[PDB]
DNA sequence: CCTACTGCTAC
DNA sequence: CGCGGTAGCAGTAGG
């Protein structure tokens, strides 16, 4: 018998058949890795192999109810072409289309989370099925390939990161060797796709059938009811412990222990932001690309994604990292107290909370004036670059002059933990930071949102009420002026439409509503005298969900080590801030002074190297470079590589005559001398001036030249609303 | 009362 | 031109 339901599915020719027992199904996480499942079975045979895409990510089925379950497609196509069903115990694969399900994932952290999934679905719908031993297969590649270029010739495969990298220590110099980053699961020449097939047992794993432990680590890792555990099952966690790249066995306890736990400590690191820029990665990496490339002219944001995501090794959709510019961009009340991008376009509005932002080759983005002030440039050299592909991307984190993060706020959802952190007013931030370079009490802080005109007033310390705007414009008729921040007018639009044509459940009691926003919120309703005395009863504000909360007792974030954090006090994260600022201020000008001195150095030797050449001192034109070489070095002329540092002593490491030779033929005219000699005596001054500040002095010039910068967004931001 | 939803970066 | 589906957490409003 054939199955009808599915198209993409490529059925063994013995699916089901006597011989369902012996027939693996493929299941492959997209069509990249299912292109390489079917090209795989013109090497190996339909007869005993089928291929089923996974759509996505896999629905949790614990926590999940009968209805949306029977409701996801995925898992139900995945049932009936498995021939599954819920009943009894399964004792034997006999009752099956399928003797064996094997997972085909693209050997990244997502992978690892789908096979999670899978396990978490099978052993929770089918009692007694995980069981069965060699039931659930595992089809594995390798994550960097090495080739050895100018020595001896061979590649090396490597499957995790610890193996790489103790070779990386301990043999890697004793060759010439390049590192690439493995891509595809349906990318590789297909022609070396046919060689994983060949001899795929190699890259077939098997895990083990449940033992003691196994099913409490699923639910652990799985259940809605365990986000507590998890945040501690992180904890322990011990960097280094990965599974054993070479053991064929898999026990389900340390994939998840050593593989799954891998994907959680990802998925934390890209959902929730570092407390010293308030910087996802993704964000992170936008704002590094805008400062490689000169963004201060506009260009579309289906274009800087891709820049951004080649120029940072970015290895996910590059859709994710457009909603991402759009939004550092969107500048609606209720989002962005500084936005670092501007909107030039359609980035969404506050009526459905920028959800009605045009497609990205629509809008285009820049850089606001604001933020090279607010990252200041000179503290780019003092960054720790993250080492990724063979190649250098965006820092671990920036060092803002104030605490973005708490200009902005931040909310996202990681494994265990989470976070939300709302906005506060820069200039109150200013004003604390002032306190703390003075040794003086902080003020305490409350949330403040750009542009936005309610109330918000504390009931517990780390809990507010925020509050709209409504009036009593008429006898009966009230009027809505604002919303509490976050609340989307369309929101409150879909309520006043229910009061007013009433429901199944519901009677109306609303007789008329209008809508005349203008650059503001304006809702005219109109009740019945019946209902003015009731909405009396409940309260305007009540009745009309012109109240919300702002919690503040999940404050998350990374700290300056990289450890995930809960902050009790938004003037702890403030002071957490303030001190590793302090710290990079005198590091900042240590950097500068140190790279000034080379400079004057570089100066004063261009200088030596012209006036003796025309002194008629020394001569150049003829005189093999190899006996100039030996000349300047006899002169005390030191060397300079490409950083600009010099050598004196007698390559990279060492530098080159570059600097003198390499200079252009101009250079040796008065005009050229001339202004090379005042060149270095702006140097000299720069470096004079420079001394003459402490860390604070340089700050505090920084903070006062954004304090300026700061007005001028304001007066934009309201004159572009 | 348990449920279902929102927010957000990824598949 | 455009829609939709899943995870993961803390909290708030809905049936």
């Amino acid at each position: 018998s054939r199955i009808t339901n599915y198209p993409k599915l490529e059925d063994a020719n013995k699916a089901g058949t006597k011989e369902g027992y012996k027939c693996t199904l493929v299941l492959t996480e997209g069509d990249s890795a299912l292109s390489l499942a079917v090209a795989g079975l013109a090497v190996v045979g339909r007869d005993y192999y089928g291929c089923y895409p996974l759509r996505g990510k896999m629905l949790n089925v614990r926590e999940a109810s009968a209805d949306q379950i029977l409701k996801n497609a995925e898992i139900q196509a995945i049932k009936k072409i498995m021939g599954l069903q819920h009943r009894k115990k399964y004792e034997d694969t006999k009752s099956l289309r399928y003797g064996h399900l094997m997972i085909m994932t693209d050997q990244d952290h997502d992978g690892s989370h789908i096979k999670g999934l899978i396990i978490n679905f099978l052993e929770s719908s089918f009692p007694g099925l995980l069981d069965i031993q060699g039931f659930l297969l595992e089809f594995i590649t390798p994550i960097i390939k090495v080739s050895i270029t100018k020595p001896t010739k061979n590649t090396i495969a490597f499957y995790n990161m610890p193996d790489y990298e103790k070779w990386r220590e301990e043999e890697s110099h004793k060759f010439t060797w390049k590192q690439k980053y493995y891509k595809g699961l349906g990318t590789s020449l297909a022609q070396e796709v046919r060689e994983y097939f060949s001899n795929l047992d190699r890259h077939l794993k098997i895990f083990h059938s449940l033992q003691g432990n196994d099913k409490d680590y699923i639910d652990l890792a799985f259940s809605k009811k365990k986000a507590d555990d998890r945040k501690e099952w992180l904890r322990q966690y011990e960097p280094g412990t990965v599974l054993d790249p070479t053991l064929k066995e898999i026990p389900i306890s340390d994939f998840i222990n050593k593989e799954l736990i891998l994907f959680s400590l990802a998925d934390n690191i890209r959902s929730i932001p570092n407390v010293l820029d308030g910087f996802k990665p993704g964000q992170r990496k936008v704002l590094y690309g805008c400062f490689k490339k000169n963004l201060k002219s506009e260009l579309k944001v289906a274009q800087l994604a891709p820049y951004v995501s080649e120029c940072t090794a970015y290895h996910h959709g590059e859709q994710s990292l457009a909603q991402t510019i759009i939004g550092l961009a969107q500048n609606f009340v209720g989002s962005n107290n500084i936005y670092l991008l501007l909107p030039n376009g359609a980035f969404g509005t506050r009526a459905t909370g920028g959800k009605d932002a045009a497609a990205a080759r629509y809008i285009y983005t820049e850089l606001n004036k604001l933020t090279r002030k607010i990252f200041h440039p000179a503290d780019d050299p003092l960054y720790k670059y993250i080492q990724e592909d063979e190649k250098t991307v965006e820092p671990e984190w920036y060092l803002p002059i104030l605490p973005m993060i708490l200009v902005n706020g931040a909310e996202g959802i990681g494994t265990g933990w989470s976070t939300y952190i709302p906005p506060f007013n820069p200039l109150e931030i200013i004003k604390n930071i002032r306190h703390l370079m003075n040794d003086e009490e902080l003020e305490q802080m409350h949330p403040w949102f750009r542009g936005w005109t309610g109330t918000i007033e504390e009931i517990e310390p780390l809990r507010y009420r925020m509050y709209g705007r409504i009036e009593q414009i008429g006898d009966n008729v009230l009027e809505i002026t604002e919303l509490p921040a976050r609340t989307w007018t369309s929101t409150i639009k879909e309520y006043l439409l229910l009061g007013l044509s009433g429901n199944d459940k519901i009677k109306p009691w609303i007789k008329d509503m209008e809508e005349q926003h203008d650059d503001n919120i304006k809702f005219i309703i109109t009740l019945s005298p019946e209902e003015m005395a009731k909405t009396r009863k409940i309260g305007f504000y009540e009745r009309f969900k012109l109240i919300s909360p702002i919690s503040l007792m999940n404050m998350v974030a990374f700290d300056p080590h990289g450890k995930i954090k809960k902050y009790n006090s938004v003037n702890e994260i403030l002071s957490e801030f303030y001190y590793v600022r302090l710290e990079y201020y005198q590091k900042r000008k240590d950097h500068m002074s140190e790279r000034l001195q080379w400079e004057v150095e570089k100066y004063s030797f261009q200088v030596k190297f012209i006036k003796m050449i025309i002194e008629k001192e020394l001569t150049v034109t003829n005189k093999p470079r190899n006996a100039i070489i030996q000349e300047l070095e006899n002169l005390g002329f030191p060397r300079f590589n490409k950083e600009g540092k010099p050598y004196y002593g007698s390559e990279e490491l060492y530098g080159t005559y570059e600097y003198l030779l390499g200079m252009r033929i101009w250079s040796l005219t008065k005009e050229r001398y001339q202004k090379l000699l005042k060149q270095k005596q702006e140097k000299e001054t720069e470096l004079e001036n420079l001394l003459k500040l402490s860390a604070k002095d340089i700050w505090n010039t920084d903070l006062k030249a954004f304090e300026v910068g700061y007005q001028e967004f304001l007066q934009r931001d309201a004159e572009a609303r």
